[PDB]
């Protein structure tokens, strides 16, 4: 909608077809006349001023149209509205030749006392053909009509134009000698038959045009009767230019044909190798069942035409996955192998695709054999069948449409467990090995959390029982390294970017290298919000570490009242080995916090150690009274006996700590009741 | 505006280095480890846990790597934020080998 | 002036060393490609990525001109699957060389 002006209409127009059809028809035509008016006319006969008239307006009406058609550009490819740009256009390259041909030239050369060199100048008119040469370029630019059909077309044209010129320049040479040498011309002495062409100025213009343009003919197919030949010499010097430019247009219109002959139609080529297979089947005198398994699987080579999915590798990346996408993904995206996944890895899968098609019986994939080729099923039923030793198939499985196989194998680098046959006409989806593989490895992450999907796959399929494989090996370590950003994230204190990670498609209950999970990162930090929002993720919060060290332990160790009230909600616990010993090792260190800390969290704190002393035992020895409430409150014996019976109460009198006995004593009541 | 994301992956030019550096330790690749330590940051740096690559190549016990870090001279008597060193992790491990390289 | 393997990629075409000489450029993040060895003739190249399942180690490149015989890796995998002793006569050749290279370990 960007004209804007009311002048300017487009070159595609309707109404500016049919016109640019309509002086093509007059463009042939004063093309092919004017040659006629220079020759066999020295001025024309009056009788045919409205004509010459007519003809003049009709190509200079167009000469204007030629100031409001819009142009595409050959630099931005764009229809330029600009009417000074159309316009300097015009004026630069089709417009000194049209506007000086448009010119009353026979008027002129009448004007100006009839003089041969104004007449000379009405050739003018033969740039007109470049209309019927823009009409070439057109049809040439088009699959209606074959090219080598088009050049054959235009060859011929171009042979007739220039037979008719030929034969119009012959009788005007004749006529340039004076009426008093027509013997001395080519038609002043013509004797055909009973016919003498005695004064060939009187003679009517079609008897005299049809013995030129026959001459014309017979010169260009170099029949050269000799009836009608050059006499003069300039009519000797013509004839030779216009038979060696003749021989060279000949020439071409051959190798045209010929080019078309052998440039070989694909049902040719077809036909060809069908021939060769044919008498190959006669040779060995083959069955019909069978020749005529040849038969269709060559038919079907050849209208599948596998070169044509391939045909468009040229067109950009964009628009070749929207065709992909278009005609695979559909397919692809109901695969249960692919259940589940991002739709950026379908949409690699599906540009790696390649459409085959496969008559029924065929092989597809040998069991035996690490298969390289992941197929898809998707239209025709095929059959997969493990042949034993003995030749006796074994139908194991029917993938219908929106099916997978060869997966296994290729995920595993395993050989195929069962040979796949095709039952109907099987259209499927071939994905290479390598391509797959590499749309985990080589497309790394759109073949990790992906991949890993696909493992879920393979696993649920509940009869793979496979242990790892080199694909799988990659993956792992790509999940490794990813569970190292993320925990990276969740001990940086960086929520957007863990967010971002999980909801990425990470695992939040994977470890790093030492087994620490992202919450034991959170709890150890004492990442509120992070630790709350892994906690909505699902991860363990007893979850080990390589040293047991669970999250609440981390939050603990941390002074986290937040996360550990967070994890103990979840339920979290001190599943810690040497229990006893760590907290008997903390309360000789003094921390009273930290114990405070683990007993809230709930530490049993009646746990012996090697030397069978509980925490209270430590803290009834090292005389610590305050730490002896927080176990007292607990509930820590004060009773139990160690390896020399030396009950907490009996360390409190030993460390002689009035009061902590006391309160020891109080508690042993407790205990007694 | 998700911007900052250049701090992000500096604070990871620190650690992400420091981890695919530990991450190699771990797996056993020592020609990575020889490239990342040499093109990319030194194994002085820990992870996030305080565990120098050297710790983790420790604890699975790949001389090949410890040697190389050996060569780099990080601390052999790091200790991590577990509060363990190289040693122990080899002992622990029981790699003697190992261990006998981070005694020497 | 010419790569046929590339330092991490790996093998899948062993080559030989008839005429000409090479050069194992490791390529780096300094762009000073560390010349392991020169590879000149009746030498091999791409026969620990392919035997070990590694990636290249270092980048092989052409300093002359060089005609190099090509095994494919599939093929050559079938040939020493096939020949289990001469695969282990190999694989104590390439040994002497993980000396430095430690793949077989």
């Amino acid at each position: 909608g960007h004209n804007d002006y009311k002048y300017i209409i487009h070159p595609k127009n309707r109404w500016y077809k049919a016109w640019e059809m309509f002086i093509l028809v007059w463009a042939i035509y004063s093309s092919l006349f004017t040659p006629m008016e220079f020759g066999f006319f020295r001025g024309l006969p009056e009788r045919l001023f409205v004509l010459d008239i007519v003809g003049q307006i009709a190509f200079l009406v167009d000469i204007v149209l030629q100031f409001f058609v819009a142009y595409r550009d050959t630099q931005t490819y764009r229809t330029v509205y600009k009417p000074t740009r159309i316009a300097f256009r015009y004026l630069k390259s089709h417009f000194l030749m049209d506007f000086i041909g448009c010119f009353p030239w026979d008027l002129i050369y009448k004007a100006s006392g009839k003089h041969e060199l104004v007449r000379y100048l009405l050739w003018i008119r033969l740039f007109r053909v470049r209309k019927v040469v823009e009409f070439f370029q057109r049809l040439e630019k088009d699959t209606r009509i074959n090219y080598l059909f088009t050049r054959i077309l235009k060859l011929l044209f171009v042979e007739v134009y220039c037979t008719h010129t030929a034969a119009c320049i012959f009788y005007y040479l004749a006529t340039t000698l004076p009426p008093e040498n027509e013997g001395y011309t080519w038609i002043g002495s013509l004797k055909l038959g009973d016919y003498s062409y005695e004064n060939f100025r009187e003679i009517d213009l079609w008897k005299r045009y049809t013995t030129a343009l026959y001459f014309a003919i017979v010169t260009m197919a170099t029949v050269g009767y000799g009836d009608i030949h050059a006499v003069n010499l300039r009519e000797m010097i013509f004839v030779m230019i216009y038979v060696s430019f003749d021989m060279v247009l000949g020439a071409y219109l051959i190798g045209n044909i010929t080019a078309l002959i052998v440039k070989g139609s694909n049902t040719e080529r077809f036909r060809d190798k069908m021939n060769d297979l044919i008498s190959f089947m006669n040779r060995k005198k083959l069955g019909r069942d069978l020749r005529s398994q040849i038969t269709g699987h060559v038919r079907l080579q050849y209208d599948s035409h596998y070169t044509d999915t391939v045909m468009l590798q040229d067109i950009p990346a964009s628009i070749r996955a929207k065709i992909a996408q278009l005609l695979y993904l559909p397919y692809i995206k109901k695969v249960p192998l692919f259940k589940g996944c991002s739709t950026e890895f379908i949409n690699q899968i599906v540009i790696r695709l390649h459409e085959e098609y496969f008559l029924p019986g065929e092989v597809i994939t040998e069991q035996g054999n690490v298969v390289d080729h992941l197929y898809f099923v998707c239209e025709g039923l095929l059959e997969a069948l493990v042949t034993k030793t003995d030749g006796s198939e074994e139908s194991v499985t029917l993938l219908g449409p929106h099916t997978s196989f060869g997966d296994i194998s290729i995920i595993c680098n395993i050989s195929q467990p069962f040979t796949v046959r095709v039952c109907e006409l099987c259209h499927l989806l071939r994905l290479d090995k390598q391509s797959f593989s590499n749309i985990l490895e080589i497309y790394f992450h759109d073949g990790r959390t992906i991949l890993n999907n696909i493992m879920e796959e393979k696993e649920s399929n509940d009869r793979i029982k496979k242990l790892e494989s080199d694909i799988v090996i990659h993956i792992g370590k790509q999940e490794a390294e990813l569970a190292l950003k993320v925990n990276s994230a969740a001990f940086q204190g960086d929520f957007y970017q863990l967010k971002s990670l999980i909801r990425s498609g990470a695992d939040p209950n994977k470890t790093d290298y030492d087994g620490r999970s992202p919450l034991h990162l959170a709890a150890c930090r004492g990442y509120e919000d992070i630790t709350l929002f892994l906690i909505q993720e699902g991860v363990d919060v007893n979850l080990k570490d390589k040293f047991g060290h669970t999250p609440l332990f981390e939050a603990v160790k941390a002074g986290q009242e937040g996360v550990i009230g967070l994890l103990v909600k979840e339920g979290a616990s001190f599943n810690l080995e040497d229990s006893g010993n760590f907290l008997c090792t903390t309360v000789a260190k003094g921390d009273s916090d930290f114990l405070k800390r683990l007993l809230s969290s709930g530490m049993n704190p009646n746990s012996e150690d090697y030397d069978h002393r509980t925490p209270l035992h430590v803290a009834a020895s090292e005389g610590l009274f305050l730490m002896a409430k927080m176990l007292v409150e607990a509930g820590a014996s004060v009773i139990s006996k160690d390896r020399w019976g030396n009950s907490p109460l009996d360390e409190a009198r030993l460390c002689g700590n009035k009061k902590l006995i006391k309160l020891l004593e109080d508690v042993k009541n407790a205990q007694s009741s």
